[PDB]
RNA sequence: UGUAAAUA
C-alpha cells in the first residue's frame, strides 16, 4: 500500500476520498489489498461524477493487463465487476468503445480466464449484464478443441457454460451442444463431476417445459433438433452412462421428465429391458431402474413387471428366481420396495391407473397379489431385514387403508 | 441397508 495514504500507526487512512485514489495512480495497489479494495467496493457504490467514472473506466476495465490482474486476483475481480456495471449503466458517448474492448479483451483470453477462479466470476457477470450482442460475441471466443473439455470438467469453468446456457440464446451455443455429443466427447464429459451437471443442465435447457414457453416457434424448432442430436448420443451409450457414478443422474434426469417422454421410452426399450436384474444389482444404475418404474408408460410398465415376475430361468439347482434375488440384494431390494410402493399407489388411488383409454387398475392388482403372495411366504426370512420388515408394513398399512 | 458443483 502507499505510504501516503497511511496513518502514524501503519493503518490505512479514514476520510480518504475516491478522487486521491484514482488521481494518484496508485489505484492497482489498493485494489488487491483487503482493506483498500473494500474502501474501493463502498467508494464505487456512491454517486459518481463523470470524471471519476472516466478515471474507474479507464483504469479498471480500460487496459488489458491492469483489467486481468484484477480480474484473476481475489479481491480486485470485484472491483472489476462493479466497473463493469457501472459503465453498462453510463451511456456516454464513449459506452460502446468501453464495452466491445471488455469484449475483446475478455474473448483474447477466454479460455485462461474461464479456468480461473475469480475470472470466471468476471466472465458470469459479463454474460448475463452486458448487451446481449456483445455477449454473444463472447460465447464465440470459447474454444473448439480439447480445451473445451477441460473448461467443461473444471471446477470453476463448468459454472460459465451453464451460465451461457442460461442466459445465451441457444443459436450461439448450439456447437456446445454437437462438441459435447460427440460420442468421446460426451464419455469423458459425462462421467465427470462437474461435467455431469454440465449435461443435465443442456438437457433442462432444451427441453419444451413451462419455461420455454416463450419461445418463438423457429426457437422451438432450434431446440427440438439440438435436444434430438444430444439425445441420440446419450441412448446410444446408454448402459454406460447408466451405471457410471456421475452420469447416472442424466438417465434418471431424461427418465423422469415427463416434457422428456418420448426419450424416457427409448432408454428404457434400448438399455434397461431386457437387463432389469442386472442392473438392479448396480449401485448407480438401480437408481435408473426405480425411475424406469415410477415413470414408465403403463404398456411398457407391464413389461418391466413382467420380466422380473416371469423373464429368469430360475435357478438350476435351487429354483431361486429374480425376486429371490432382488428381495435381498445389497441395491437390488430398492427396486422391489419401488415395485411394492407403486402397486399400492395404484390401488389405493394415490396414483392414476388409466392411460391410453383404459384403466389398468386389473394390473396393477395382479402385480401386488403376486408380491404379497411372495412376501406373505418368505416373511420369517424377510422379517430379519430393514427392507424386508419395511414391505411387511407396507402391506399390512394397505388393508388397514382398504 | 444404496450416489453428484465454485470467490473477500
Amino acid at each position: 500500500l502507499p505510504t501516503w495514504s497511511l496513518d502514524s500507526n501503519g493503518e490505512m487512512r479514514s476520510r480518504l476520498s475516491l478522487s486521491e485514489v484514482l488521481d494518484s495512480g496508485d489505484l492497482m495497489k489498493f485494489a488487491v489489498d483487503k482493506t483498500g479494495c473494500q474502501f474501493l467496493e463502498k467508494a464505487v457504490k456512491g454517486s459518481l461524477t463523470s470524471y471519476q467514472k472516466f478515471q474507474l473506466f479507464e483504469q479498471v476495465i480500460g487496459r488489458k493487463d491492469d483489467f486481468l490482474k484484477l480480474s484473476t486476483n481475489i479481491f480486485g475481480n470485484y472491483l472489476v465487476q462493479s466497473v463493469i456495471g457501472i459503465s453498462l449503466a453510463t451511456n456516454d458517448d464513449g459506452y460502446t468503445k468501453r464495452q466491445e474492448k471488455l469484449k475483446n479483451f475478455i474473448s483474447s483470453q477466454m479460455t485462461d480466464m474461464c479456468l480461473d477462479k475469480f475470472a470466471c466470476r468476471v466472465i458470469q457477470s459479463s454474460l448475463q449484464n452486458m448487451d446481449l450482442s456483445l455477449a454473444c460475441k463472447l460465447v464465440q471466443a470459447l474454444p473448439r478443441d480439447a480445451r473445451l473439455i477441460a473448461i467443461c470438467v473444471d471446477q470453476n469453468a463448468n459454472h460459465v457454460i451453464q451460465k451461457v446456457v442460461a442466459v445465451i440464446p441457444l443459436k450461439n451455443w448450439e456447437f456446445i451442444v454437437d462438441f459435447v455429443a460427440t460420442p468421446e466427447h460426451l464419455r469423458q464429459i459425462c462421467s465427470d463431476k462437474y461435467g455431469a451437471y454440465v449435461v443435465s443442465t443442456i438437457i433442462e435447457k432444451l427441453t419444451a417445459d413451462s419455461m420455454n414457453v416463450d419461445l418463438t416457434s423457429a426457437a422451438q424448432n432450434l431446440r427440438e433438433r439440438a435436444l434430438q442430436r444430444l439425445m441420440t448420443s446419450v441412448t446410444n451409450r446408454c448402459q454406460e452412462l447408466a451405471t457410471n457414478e456421475y452420469a447416472n443422474y442424466i438417465i434418471q434426469h431424461i427418465v423422469s421428465n415427463d416434457d422428456l417422454a418420448v426419450y424416457r421410452e427409448c432408454i428404457i426399450e434400448k438399455c434397461l429391458m431386457r437387463n432389469l436384474l442386472s442392473l438392479s444389482q448396480e449401485k448407480f444404475a438401480s437408481h435408473v431402474v426405480e425411475k424406469a418404474f415410477l415413470h414408465a408408460p403403463l404398456e411398457l410398465l407391464a413389461e418391466m413387471m413382467d420380466e422380473i415376475f416371469d423373464g429368469y430361468i430360475p435357478h438350476p439347482d435351487t429354483g431361486k428366481d429374480a425376486l429371490d434375488i432382488m428381495m435381498f440384494h445389497q441395491f437390488g431390494n430398492y427396486v422391489v420396495q419401488c415395485m411394492l410402493t407403486i402397486c399400492c399407489d395404484a390401488v389405493s388411488g394415490r396414483r392414476q391407473t388409466k392411460e391410453g383409454g383404459y384403466d389398468h387398475a386389473i394390473s396393477f392388482q395382479d402385480w401386488l397379489k403376486k408380491l404379497h403372495s411372495r412376501v406373505t411366504k418368505e416373511r420369517h426370512r424377510l422379517s430379519r431385514f430393514s427392507s424386508g420388515k419395511k414391505m411387511i408394513e407396507t402391506l399390512a398399512n394397505l388393508r388397514s387403508t382398504h
